[PDB]
């Protein structure tokens, strides 16, 4: 399974970063608070591979830790799983991990577990991101790759 290693930023310039342990929150880094966002190790699984639709799974580099939605108090939830080393990324693996990664200049991230729901930011700097289902309104559902490297 081939993987890629890249940081998140929103159409609004915040990038993604760690909130506490088991969770992401997004903010306007480069000149406020300086150039380290949470690199993700993002595979190439299996789905459907639409026209501009790849499925993909998004992890902490080196933390064991996944996105995964799941429904919790009703509503489709972002949460930051534990997985196993051994077994992941590897596989083609459990809906609950896979977004839908839709290229436009930029991306948008669907669960493929809850279709219309998407990895969403607030307009507000240092808030949780979360999983959205409007994609109109005020949160922020676009993204850009961003390059980390070393």
């Amino acid at each position: 399974v081939r993987s890629l290693n890249c940081g998140l930023r929103d159409s609004q310039q915040k990038s993604l970063v760690m909130s506490g342990p088991y969770e992401l929150k997004a903010l306007h880094l480069q000149g406020q608070d300086m150039e380290q966002q949470v690199v993700f190790s993002m595979s190439f699984v299996q789905g459907e591979e639409s026209n501009d639709k790849i499925p993909v799974a998004l992890g902490l580099k080196e933390k064991n830790l996944y996105l995964s939605c799941v429904l919790k108090d009703d509503k489709p939830t972002l949460q930051l799983e534990s997985v196993d080393p051994k077994n992941y990324p590897k596989k083609k693996m459990e809906k609950r991990f896979v977004f839908n990664k839709i290229e436009i200049n930029k991306l948008e991230f669907e669960s493929a577990q809850f279709p219309n729901w998407y990895i969403s930011t607030s307009q507000a700097e240092n808030m949780p991101v979360f999983l959205g289902g409007t994609k109109g309104g005020q949160d922020i559902t676009d993204f850009t790759m961003q390059f980390v490297s070393s």
